[PDB]
C-alpha cells in the first residue's frame, strides 16, 4: 500500500484519475491524503504517515528539508500549474499605479518568485548578479513603482483579490479556487519551479518507488496530462 500526500485539486486528481489504476495493475493498493497547506506534507512524509508527496518545487523542498532537518529527497517531476499575476481591484497591467498593492506568498522560496516577476514587469529593479531562487527584499535595488507587497499565507491569495490591486497566486490554489490560468495578466516564464515528488531518502531505491516513477512517466500518463492539464509546465525529462 502506497500512501500519497498531495495538495487538494490537480495533484490529487492525477492520482485518482490515472496513477492509482496503473499501480493497482501491479498489485499495489493506493491511499491518497490531501492537504490545504504547504507545511504539513513534508512533515507527514518524514514521520512515516506518507510514503510519497507531490506538491512542491525543488527550491521549496531544499529550503524546507534543511530548515526542519528532514531526511527526504526529490524523485521525479510532475506537470505543474504555473505561477501567475492575476487581476485584483485592477484589471490590466497598464493600470498599475505608484503605490499599487500586490499580494504575494509569505514563504521565502515562493516570495523570491514574486520579486523576479515584478522585476520582469519593470515594477521593481533587482540588484545585478543575485541568486534568483533566494531573491529577498534586501536584493531590491529600487522599488520603481513603490509597489506595496502584501505577504500572505499562500492559500489566502485567491481571496486577497478583493483587497489588493493584483494577486500573485500559486497555480495549485488558482486552479482549486476556480481561477483559470488564461486569466493571468502575466505568467512566470521560468521552468525552475516544475514540481517534484518527494520521498524519505531511505526509500529512494525501493521497488514501489520505481513503479510509481514509471507510472508518472508512461505514454498513457503523458497523454492524459496533455489533455487534462492544458497549459501546465511539463517535467524536463519529458523533453518536450
Ligand atoms: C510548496 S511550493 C509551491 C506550490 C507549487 N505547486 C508551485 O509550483 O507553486
Amino acid at each position: 500500500e502506497i500512501v500519497f500526500g498531495t495538495t487538494v485539486g490537480d495533484f490529487g486528481d492525477m492520482v485518482k484519475e490515472q496513477i492509482q489504476a496503473e499501480l493497482e495493475k501491479k498489485g499495489y493498493t493506493v491511499k491518497l491524503v490531501e492537504f490545504t497547506d504547504y507545511v504539513r506534507p513534508n512533515l507527514a512524509l518524514a514521520e512515516g504517515e506518507l510514503d510519497i508527496n507531490v506538491f512542491q518545487h525543488k527550491p521549496y523542498l531544499d529550503d524546507f528539508k534543511k530548515e526542519h532537518n528532514l531526511d527526504i529527497t526529490e524523485v521525479f517531476q510532475v506537470p505543474t500549474a504555473p505561477l501567475g499575476l492575476y487581476p485584483g481591484k485592477l484589471k490590466s497591467l497598464e493600470e498599475v499605479k505608484d503605490g499599487s498593492t500586490v499580494s504575494a506568498p509569505n514563504d521565502p522560496s515562493n516570495f523570491a518568485r514574486v520579486l523576479v516577476m515584478l522585476d520582469e514587469l519593470g515594477w521593481i529593479k533587482l540588484k545585478d548578479g543575485i541568486n534568483p531562487l533566494t531573491a529577498s527584499k534586501a536584493d531590491i535595488a529600487e522599488n520603481l513603482k513603490n509597489i506595496k507587497i502584501v505577504e500572505l499565507e499562500a492559500a489566502q491569495l485567491p481571496r486577497s483579490r478583493a483587497d489588493v490591486d493584483f494577486a500573485v497566486v500559486n497555480g495549485n490554489y488558482a486552479i482549486s479556487s476556480g481561477m483559470k490560468l488564461t486569466e493571468a495578466l502575466f505568467q512566470e516564464p521560468s521552468f525552475a519551479y516544475v514540481n517534484w515528488s518527494a520521498v524519505k531518502t531511505a526509500d529512494k531505491d525501493s521497488q514501489w518507488l520505481k513503479d510509481v516513477t514509471e507510472a508518472y512517466n508512461s505514454d498513457a500518463f503523458k497523454a492524459y496530462a496533455h489533455k487534462r492539464f492544458e497549459g501546465y509546465k511539463s517535467p524536463a525529462a519529458w523533453n518536450e
